[PDB]
DNA sequence: CATTAGA
DNA sequence: TCTAATGT
């Protein structure tokens, strides 16, 4: 955590590297192992060799250790750090839509800054285009106070469109997070569990009231069942407008919510430390289901849940507040 | 680790 | 059909 920091951290500096601006994903694939290790690492490292006994590493990270204990730096990380090329590519990935592999053509089409970006807004796709169009906004932070507005009107078209409809704002926002970055409406509804053959038009009907009252204003990918796009507050009484933001809504088997509520609503980690507590507790929990645990090795038979709650009691403790899920 | 665009 | 991207 802090033994082993650098180490951990040049690490995948050097991995993050190897699957970004080369497409060696086995290099890649070697740093992460690795520093996932001396990770676990209960000790000082002193060496090279010292790490070396580990499983994961050998004598190139081995080697790479030894100049890093030694200057208290790295050739490489050196080269690299300073490299445009590759400079280029840890930066057009940021735009939403760019992942490396287009990083990388964009590069050798010789399309580096942002504004290159723009004189070939042809070249790049829906995604990418409203990616660079808001490449602003998109990096910025979502205040509380503006999750609760976004939160407000989401939930009251919802409503006016059918009230048999059940929304939820998950992620950081529900569990207290003083801002978040994207919105996350988790929703799902009655006509729609498990079987009955879908009814699109559920995740479909709500996209476009939220469109026709402009609240949302582009869309990224509509589908029958994860609609994922931009939105906006109504730039108040002037002045002041909105920034645009992330927003995703993704329709849910009713008889799937709360698994897929308890989950989404994080952390990674209250989240893993219950899965492998529910464990104990003899079930299973996943994105979206809480089956018992049988003694052949392996179980099903999908337990029913009503709320956060019955997923609690079930694999029996305390109810956490999303606002202290924390871990 | 699944759901979408796209070519 | 694959294959990339996002997310989670
Ligand atoms: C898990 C935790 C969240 O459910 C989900 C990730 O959604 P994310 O948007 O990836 O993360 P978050 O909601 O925790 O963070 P923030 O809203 O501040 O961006 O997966
Ligand atoms: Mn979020
Ligand atoms: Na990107
Ligand atoms: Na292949």
């Amino acid at each position: 955590e802090t033994l082993n920091g650098g180490i951990t951290d040049m690490l995948t500096e050097l991995a993050n590297f190897e699957k970004n601006v080369s497409q060696a994903i086995h290099k890649y694939n070697a740093y992460r192992k690795a520093a996932s290790v001396i990770a676990k690492y209960p000790h000082k490292i002193k060496s090279g060799a010292e790490a070396k006994k580990l499983p994961g590493v050998g004598t190139k990270i081995a080697e790479k250790i030894d100049e890093f204990l030694a200057t208290g730096k790295l050739r490489k990380l050196e080269k690299i750090r300073q490299d445009d090329t590759s400079s280029s590519i840890n930066f057009l990935t940021r735009v939403s839509g760019i992942g490396p592999s287009a990083a990388r053509k964009f590069v050798d089409e010789g399309i580096k800054t942002l504004e290159d970006l723009r004189k070939n807004e042809d070249k790049l796709n829906h995604h990418q285009r409203i990616g660079l169009k808001y490449f602003g906004d998109f990096e910025k932070r979502i205040p509380r106070e503006e999750m609760l507005q976004m939160q407000d009107i989401v939930l009251n078209e919802v409503k006016k469109v059918d009230s048999e409809y059940i929304a939820t704002v998950c992620g950081s926002f529900r569990r207290g997070a003083e801002s978040s970055g994207d919105m996350d409406v988790l929703l799902t509804h009655p006509s729609f569990t498990s079987e009955s053959t879908k009814q699109p038009k559920l995740l479909h009907q709500v996209v476009e009231q939220l469109q026709k009252v402009h609240f949302i204003t582009d869309t990224l990918s509509k589908g029958e069942t994860k609609f994922m796009g931009v939105c906006q507050l109504p730039s108040k009484n002037d002045e002041k407008e909105y920034p645009h933001r992330r927003i995703d809504i993704r329709l849910i088997p009713k008889d799937q919510y709360y698994c897929g509520v308890l989950y989404f609503t994080g952390s990674d980690i209250f989240n893993k430390n219950m899965r492998a507590h529910a464990l104990e507790k003899g079930f299973t929990i996943n994105e979206y289901t809480i089956r018992p645990l049988g003694v052949t090795g392996v179980a099903g038979e999908p337990l029913p849940v009503d709320s956060e709650k019955d997923i609690f009691d079930y694999i029996q403790w305390k109810y956490r507040e999303p606002k202290d899920r924390s871990e």
